[PDB]
């Protein structure tokens, strides 16, 4: 423990930018992840377990490994009991709701599905009017995509490969309905993955790889923006260390009550770090909970009311349809997804579907979808002394309207074709619409409501939100690229004005 002159709490999008701008500025800098450095080789020779052959590194502290939503009925066969171990994977189980998240050195760009995807102009205007959408799109939205390594597959390779035989199923499908499909721009390197299909390199996405991590092709955090932090000489990163507390010290700045776990989760040491300028990036769940804490228990006790409030899980949906015999799916699907379907007009049925591929690895005649939708229902984080824990009030009726939007645009699909949906995919009773998940979790510390424009909260100086709890729990697409840009924009003037 000691002093630091700025502090960064986690290590995904909002912490990678503002560590980068920081170390750039000569602002010493410590990043805390609570999750590990994933570069140590497994008992497979793998940093990294594959979706067929979970392990406890697929896991955040559960005794069982889960299948991927979706997958249940093909890929439980491969379930097994692991020890507690420092993984991957959360699933952060509330009331009605678990949310997923990433663990370690890079976050969430550890386990997700790489889609690099701007909001449409018109609905960010919406959902935030308070920011100037001039600079992001015509600066941080490309500054962004720069420095994430942002690629775009070929078409021809797609139209040609087996691997994505699953997108073009759906694209035919959803044109019979008169619904477009996009090309969704990715961090995963898509040239590497044309050498994977010819076998040229190790397999990844090919291999069944993505929501445990990805040994190869993914451009995650750690390869992008958090290399490039380390390589400015100013900043450094210390993993298995958990922030648990924050308060404003008597002279001056903040102070951390920090816990060091090993990986089964012992505690080896419980550190104070102090600082002058602390950033926030423990993301939409983590940084929220941080702050409802220390209002809640007295350490932080200025901040506002609108701390907690304001969460959404982006309008995610998840649900599939049966195929005709005639239109089989694949066994082989690239385990990056590569086409949407853009239902999206800013109105209250709009949809944005990620065209999602499954992990079987044998014909199942399924198609499956991720919707992103527009419900204006949010939940509220409220803190539980009793626990030490911020406890998510949403209840699954919230995500009616999402299942309703989600419902009307795939019944136009299966209207057009004549299919059904499948009703077994995510548990025994009949239930088409997952609807109790969240990969995307936006909001709790909103900006402008619990922050400044740029992210400051309020009633502090020098104390910094920077991550998907900024978002006012929508963006209608995968959230990604918006998180990044934003704390392009929020970092540089930051430093601007105040450090
Ligand atoms: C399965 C899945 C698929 C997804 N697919 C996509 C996709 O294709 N495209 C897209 O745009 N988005 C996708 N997402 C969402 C995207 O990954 C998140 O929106 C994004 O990672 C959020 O960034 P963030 O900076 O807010 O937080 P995170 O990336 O969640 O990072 C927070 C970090 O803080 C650490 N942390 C938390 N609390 C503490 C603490 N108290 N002390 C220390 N460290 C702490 C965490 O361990 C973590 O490393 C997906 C997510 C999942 C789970």
């Amino acid at each position: 423990g000691g002093y630091v002159p700025a502090v960064v709490i986690g290590t995904g999008y909002g912490a990678a930018v503002s560590a980068l701008r920081l170390g750039e500025a000569g602002v010493q800098t410590l990043m805390l992840e609570m999750g590990q450095l994933w570069n140590q080789p497994g008992p497979d020779g793998n940093i990294f377990c594959g979706m067929l052959n979970p392990d406890k590194r697929s896991s955040w502290f559960k005794n069982r490994t889960e299948a991927p939503l979706g997958s249940f009925l093909w890929l439980d066969v491969v379930n097994r009991n692991i020890d507690p171990y420092a993984g991957v994977l959360d699933r952060v189980n509330y009331d009605q709701m678990s949310v997923y998240v990433g663990r370690g050195v890079g976050g969430g760009s550890l386990v997700n599905g790489g889609m690099a995807v701007e909001p449409k102009r018109s609905y960010f205007e919406e959902i935030l009017p308070r920011v100037d959408s001039s600079e992001m799109y015509d600066r941080y939205f490309p500054r962004a995509n720069s420095m994430l390594r942002v690629n775009h597959i070929d078409t021809k390779w797609f139209e040609d490969t087996e691997w994505y035989k699953f997108a073009r199923v759906s694209r035919e499908q959803a044109g019979k309905a008169g619904l477009g499909t996009v090309f969704v721009p990715n961090v995963y390197d898509f040239g590497y993955m044309q050498r994977e299909a010819a076998g040229e390199v190790p397999k990844s996405a090919l291999a069944t790889e993505v929501i445990y991590g990805n040994n190869h092709g993914k451009q995650s955090l750690d390869k992008t923006y958090l290399a490039a932090a380390l390589g400015t000489g100013k900043v450094t990163i210390q993993t298995l260390h958990q922030v648990k507390t924050i308060r404003q010290t008597k002279d001056g700045g903040y102070a951390l009550t920090v816990e060091q776990k090993d990986t089964d989760g012992k505690l080896l040491a419980t550190k104070e770090i102090s600082c002058r300028y602390l950033f926030l990036g423990a993301g939409s769940l983590g940084s929220t909970e941080l702050l409802v804490r220390a209002r809640d228990t007295g350490t932080l006790p200025n901040l506002n009311s609108e701390v907690g409030a304001g969460w959404g899980p982006n309008g995610n949906i998840m649900t599939a349809r049966a195929n005709h015999m005639w239109n089989p799916t694949g066994a082989h699907q690239s385990s990056i997804p590569a086409l949407g379907i853009d239902a999206w007009d800013n109105s209250d049925s709009s949809v944005w579907a990620e065209i999602a591929p499954m992990p079987a690895g044998l014909e199942t005649w399924v198609s499956l979808y991720l919707a992103i939708t527009k419900n204006p229902q949010r939940g509220t984080f409220v803190y539980d002394a009793a626990t030490d824990r911020a406890k998510l009030n949403w209840t699954r009726d919230q995500n009616a309207p999402a299942v309703n939007a989600a419902k009307a645009l795939f019944d136009r699909i299966n209207k057009a074709n004549g299919t059904i949906y499948r009703y077994d995919l995510f548990g025994t009773q009949l239930k088409a619409f997952a609807d109790d998940f969240c990969y995307h979790p936006l909001g709790g510390c909103v900006l402008g409501k619990a922050t400044d424009d740029y992210g400051r909260v309020a009633g502090y100086k020098n104390l910094y939100v920077t991550d998907g709890s900024l978002i006012p729990g929508s963006v209608g697409v995968n959230p990604f690229v918006t998180i990044t840009a934003l704390a392009e924009r929020n970092v540089e003037r930051i430093i601007k004005q105040d450090v």
